[PDB]
């Protein structure tokens, strides 16, 4: 006769699934803030971490444990071994290490790839490991899952960003700024300067010469200084974490609540903008309870559709050379 | 004109003033979790961040600023100069850099040496904000805090047993199999090794657990149920063996403090006030009670009814603590 | 091609399920304040309304409806016909009349739990309507559920408001004031003082008097001024409906996210107490993704023993004499 | 001594002034689900209610506070007496009763003229809401009540428009109505317009995909999403016999931004003079930044010549009704 016992009456031991899980890959600055923004936004019943560094990967779950009493997350788990992300709905992948870049993680894929599938056959792949165009490719061709489920993390960030810096010139909260960058993640991405506006008042109206060499309040400065400020924050601070973890979660929320919001981020473009290569690249996209459901078809200049089909080329140019 | 002015029509430039603002100071990895939980809890109109090293500081408020469009706190700012801590209702005390292996008194030296600076600077741009010591070790820290301040009692406010509480009841959820909000209990006195856990207050729905298991508690305990306690103690190390640190743990129960300072919800926690005047206790130091929290601060505090044994680990921490604060010099 | 399809390209049409749908049945003062506090707290990706009125029943859905953009709950259904509530994990009966009391409302479960059951078959059902003690078990009788998925909203809003009223004298937060009113909702419920704490400090151990004629400070007043406010709130505004609306939504949020809370709802207690009967009266439980899996055994003096087989004694009497 | 002093010692007997309180004038069906919404988005530390029927209000007041364990707002008050409105922040006010139109009018002047001078008193620096109909009216006769500057002075005006609008754009579409954007401006209600230039979903104008959009040649009649937002707001009326879900919403979203100093954009009433051609004090609404100094901006929408042509005639008839009013 335990005190639990004596305590409580049970009337079911009758354990079932977890209902809302996900699961984080690599426990690293980007996947810890992944999970404290997921977490904080009451999202999932059951959070799962996985890692090769078991010192550290034990550490960071008692630490979130440790903190349950401020959380609605009943349930932290985590392990090595892939049977712990059992039954997820979705499956954040962020191992890495911050074209040698590709094959080197190519190769860890090929393992986590496999065992995500195999304990979650039916879960949503979320990539943020870079490069995250690349990498949602291979993880679509390895786990053979249809391109619904299977997004990447792609220019979501860069958007933000972009919001902010954006924000910051008109005097203006971000979610009232709108303004979309597309394509590749990082140095080659487009702003779309068309779709750039506050309350439907499109800024390229009002300022034809908005984004090009002529303008001459240098609009192009904003995009720029998105890259600028990435390369900047890793000089300052070492690595990217907060930010990136507050876009992912914003993502999960999307896909775990079934919204059908509209975000960008990285799919498969083959079809469009002239695009025959089996490749990933950043549109927006519908996202919800089975991943990416529709997408926008964004109308695009021809510079703007160049630069898109120049990223896919340069993209299959290292897919096609890839093993598998 | 520029296009912000053909899109924009200014009605006025006027004041602008910040209403809700927070302070963090100290952006290691305590200063950042306490800084993203309390930004994802809207708890702030603005918040400020500083710390000594320049580069790290500015790349901190960078990249939670690049999360804006994900958050209701309009406005972060950072900086060496206290100038951009101005107007806090709050401010958090999480600077010094963390114990290696060093000792107590090293770390006392040391962290009393900074606060000599920061204190001051703090009071100076902000008069009236409430103060929350979280830098260890936190009992005496913040009577260093208090005394240097000037600040009155309800407005220094250590951390304290509010973390040490936290994993108390989710270790006691774990064994129990309920979600530690239902599972009450009470660590209190010393932060961490020397911590006083209350026995006669663990309870689930008001059933004291001690009442239904009298050997809770004690050596005689075939379950044990002491050394859920010790437990507290140990993973605490371990998470330091382990990861190098603890952030997460610690920035989610300062939040919910500031949550109550902010809101003024007057909700009781476990945090250490001047305790001169209970338990036999004489002199200035700071241990942790359950105290209610609000917009001045601990307002009014809870007196525990201890067991002999309770109260004198209580009177020891305080004649210990009292015996190293008496040899600092202001 | 229309609009939309030149705007937005489909992956997939092929029509999802809800993952946390909720269903309320009733949409008077009680439902819709039900309505509005679980779609504020984030809980349900459908929210199903059920009535009897149609036009009361349509307006109300709409009006939820054009607050959909401030909501993050997408899709939100009403209807006379039971197949709204498809699929839904939690099902909350707020349907019944504001010993005649309890025949007709005994009349309309007959026609509302075989409904829910054949749409919904594995939901959890919450029983609102009063008397809510003989109503569960009514619900409980018709639907053939285990006892574990049918929950009583019990002494819920009792023991919230016993624990305004002590916050009010303590001048504490009632999170922090901790007391619970168990039993019979309503006239008959019994407040247990022995639980009666701030900080694990025992106010019975503090104030012996506690809860006795003897108490010069009449803390018994308290446990009657629970009754007589909801009588008091009666006579000024004709109904309750924020207090018990917000409640239910804290029920459902440890049900919806598997919190394992204790709450004191109603159960059955056959089996305690020395009862007999098939009857339910509230204790604190354990609330989950299975509704109550567990309870707390709480000791009671031998008077409040007395108390809660003297109501079961008295619902059995009236249940009894029902006819299913 | 007594059990609460055995219990509990006190450091200092309070108390500070209202740091982020909230008042509602009018306890009606509007006023209520504001109440709600605004308690459930953690918006205030002090929510103070007032209307004329005393039963009612201490009902209201009392309902709420007994579902304080679920909330985060620690003291609910109300009165008749406008003391208990002190030091708000913000007063929002949906006082009147339910429905002429010149009838609501003078009949709801009368009520201003009583309620306006007490907030004032009461919360000299207070940002004023007001949602009570005709809204934009009714905005400009708080405005030259209180003399108060223009920026304190806020109508919901076309906010519950816009969020229908977007709400039946999200259905077409099959798209959360967050990511469909879209503005209704002007005259909150009937004569109000749809700006079809801004309709967009990630920054891709329907307009520039669909020229027709919104014109009568449209083969998919986009026009009736804007009719159907008049029509909903009737449907409503004659199906439960009054609005009050939404709106409440609505003006929660509102008091975010003001309570937050977020500097979201907002479609909301403002006085509009000098902009369409309009000459007169007349309040209509156009997208503007709301914080804690209320409407410090607002954004210049390029409206067509019959875009601005409705404002414009808006505006005439609404100066026309307030030009004959007794103050
Ligand atoms: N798409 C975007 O917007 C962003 C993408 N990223 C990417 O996130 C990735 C990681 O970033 P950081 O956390 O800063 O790196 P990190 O070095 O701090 O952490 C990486 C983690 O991955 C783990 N890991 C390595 N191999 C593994 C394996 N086979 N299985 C499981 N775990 C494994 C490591 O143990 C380590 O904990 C990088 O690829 C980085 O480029 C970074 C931020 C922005
Ligand atoms: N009370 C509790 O339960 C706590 C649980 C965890 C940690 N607690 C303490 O937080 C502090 C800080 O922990 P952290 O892990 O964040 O230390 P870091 O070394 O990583 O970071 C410290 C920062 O402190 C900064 N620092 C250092 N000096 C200064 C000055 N003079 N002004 C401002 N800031 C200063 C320094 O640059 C670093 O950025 C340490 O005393 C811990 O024992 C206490
Ligand atoms: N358990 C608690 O703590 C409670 C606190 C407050 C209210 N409690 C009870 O909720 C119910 C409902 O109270 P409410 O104030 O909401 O009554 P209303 O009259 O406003 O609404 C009842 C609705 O119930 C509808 N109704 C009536 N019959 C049906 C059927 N057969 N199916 C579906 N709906 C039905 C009817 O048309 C109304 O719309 C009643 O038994 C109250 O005693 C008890
Ligand atoms: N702007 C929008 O989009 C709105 C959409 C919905 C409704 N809107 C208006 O809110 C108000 C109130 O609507 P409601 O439906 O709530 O009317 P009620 O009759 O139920 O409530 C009115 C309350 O107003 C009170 N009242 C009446 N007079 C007073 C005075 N003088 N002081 C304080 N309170 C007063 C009265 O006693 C009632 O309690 C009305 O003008 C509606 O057209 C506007
Ligand atoms: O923000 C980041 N930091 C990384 C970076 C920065 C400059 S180039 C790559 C990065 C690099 C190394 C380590 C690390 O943790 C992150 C990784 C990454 O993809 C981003 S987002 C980014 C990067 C470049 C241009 C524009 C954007 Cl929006
Ligand atoms: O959790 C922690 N980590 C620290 C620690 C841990 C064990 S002893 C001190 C710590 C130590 C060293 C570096 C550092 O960053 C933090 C600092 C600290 O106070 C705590 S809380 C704690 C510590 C010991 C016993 C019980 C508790 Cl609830
Ligand atoms: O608070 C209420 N109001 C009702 C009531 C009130 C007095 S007796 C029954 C009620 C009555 C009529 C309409 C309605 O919506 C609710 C229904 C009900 O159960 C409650 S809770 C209650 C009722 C009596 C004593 C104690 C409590 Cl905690
Ligand atoms: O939604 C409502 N209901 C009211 C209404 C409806 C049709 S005309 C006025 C209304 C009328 C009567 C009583 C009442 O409580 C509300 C008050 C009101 O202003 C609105 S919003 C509205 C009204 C007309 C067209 C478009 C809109 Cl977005």
């Amino acid at each position: 006769a335990t005190l639990k016992d004596q305590l409580i009456y049970n009337l079911l031991k009758e354990e079932q699934t977890p209902q809302n899980k996900i699961t984080v890959v690599g426990v690293g600055a980007v996947g810890m803030a992944c999970a404290i923004s997921i977490l904080m936004k009451d999202l999932a019943d059951e959070l799962a971490l996985v890692d090769v560094i078991e010192d550290k990967l034990k550490g960071e779950m008692m630490d979130l444990q440790h903190g349950s009493l401020f959380l609605r997350t009943p349930k932290i788990v985590s392990g090595k071994d892939y049977n712990v992300t059992a039954n997820s709905k979705l499956v954040i992948i962020t191992a890495g290490a911050r074209l040698n870049l590709v094959q080197r993680n190519v190769n860890i894929f090929k393992f986590i790839i496999p065992n995500v599938v195999k304990y979650s056959p039916n879960c949503k792949l979320l990539i943020v490991s870079n490069p995250v165009d690349i990498l949602t490719y291979v993880a679509w061709k390895i786990s053979g899952f249809p391109k619904n489920r299977v997004i990447g993390s792609g220019c979501n960030l860069d958007s933000a960003r972009f919001r902010y810096l954006m924000g910051e010139r008109l005097g203006v909260h971000p979610l009232s700024c709108h303004g979309w960058v597309l394509g590749e993640h990082g140095d080659s991405s487009v702003p779309v300067w068309s779709g750039m506006n506050v309350a439907g008042v499109s800024l390229k109206t009002l300022h034809p010469d908005l984004g090009t060499d002529k303008d001459k309040e240098q609009w192009k400065e904003v995009h720029k200084q998105v890259v600028e400020s990435a390369y900047e924050v890793i000089k300052l601070k070492g690595y990217t974490s907060w930010a990136i973890g507050l876009s992912v979660a914003d993502l999960a929320e999307s896909i775990m609540k079934n919204l059908r919001r509209v975000h960008p981020v990285s799919t498969m473009i083959k079809g469009l903008y002239g695009i025959k290569d089996d490749v990933f690249l950043s549109v927006p996209c519908i996202l919800g309870q089975n991943g990416i459901s529709d997408l926008v078809k964004v109308t695009l200049t021809s510079e703007e559709e160049a630069r898109l089909k120049k990223s896919a080329d340069t993209l299959w140019g290292i897919q096609k050379e890839l093993q598998f």
